[PDB]
């Protein structure tokens, strides 16, 4: 958890819109099974993409308001963007080879 970014519904602007370059969210609540599977490959991927991606993590129970604003309706919720504009979203369970996958599509 040393290299995610907390995110808040009050923060999300300047976290993300404002970031330079690419930053992976996760949209998690603790009633979602697999958004507890996936947590560690978060880290594992920050780790590996330190330098082209930071990872963030914004839990939509206690931060309501951000999902509604990218039509999010299942989590997990992965949105990936590029300089403040989505880039391409996956929702669901995922393995790590698919978050590597999807990361090396959209990442130089
Ligand atoms: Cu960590
Ligand atoms: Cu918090």
């Amino acid at each position: 958890s040393d290299k995610i970014i907390h995110l808040t519904d009050d923060s999300f602007d300047t976290d993300v819109l404002k970031a330079d370059g690419a930053i992976l969210v996760d949209f998690w609540a603790e009633w979602c099974g697999p958004c507890k599977m996936i947590a560690p490959i978060l880290d594992e991927i920050a780790d590996e993409y330190q330098g082209k991606l930071t990872v963030a993590k914004l839990n939509i129970d206690q931060n309501p308001g951000t999902a509604p604003k990218y039509g999010i309706r299942g989590i997990p919720t992965l949105l990936l963007f590029k300089n403040g504009e989505v880039a391409a979203t996956k929702v669901g369970a995922l393995s790590k080879g698919q978050l590597k996958g999807f990361l090396d599509a959209n990442l130089a």
